[PDB]
């Protein structure tokens, strides 16, 4: 599914995201703008080898299990396929577990580089609040 930019604040904010760890909602939904462009299905290999799955891009290194990445963690458990659905509950319990793994949302590149240091209201300007 390639959610719409309301309608994924919607399903985050009904997820229990907006100010999760004290990150507000323009921050999540920016987030999903940059790793995926709002699909869940997106997937992307990393060189290290690992790949990253879905709306957030989560990393089976640590986070799922794809069979495929030597020394998988799946701190989440669970299967990285799982997080490329229509229902993004699991990816908001994963979301949520890596942010609270210290670094905050550093833990997403695309996050740092793209969207920490930015406007970030921008991203839910025109959603019903
Ligand atoms: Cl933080
Ligand atoms: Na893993």
């Amino acid at each position: 599914k390639v959610f719409g930019r309301c309608e994924l604040a919607a399903a985050m904010k009904r997820h229990g995201l907006d100010n999760y760890r004290g990150y507000s909602l323009g921050n999540w939904v920016c987030a999903a703008k940059f790793e995926s462009n709002f699909n869940t299905q997106a997937t992307n290999r990393n060189t290290d080898g690992s790949t990253d799955y879905g709306i957030l891009q989560i990393n089976s290194r640590w986070w799922c299990n794809d069979g495929r990445t030597p020394g998988s963690r799946n701190l989440c458990n669970i299967p990285c396929s799982a997080l490329l659905s229509s229902d993004i509950t699991a990816s908001v319990n994963c979301a949520k577990k890596i942010v609270s793994d210290g670094n905050g949302m550093n833990a997403w590149v695309a996050w740092r580089n793209r969207c920490k240091g930015t406007d970030v209201q921008a991203w839910i300007r025109g959603c019903r609040l």
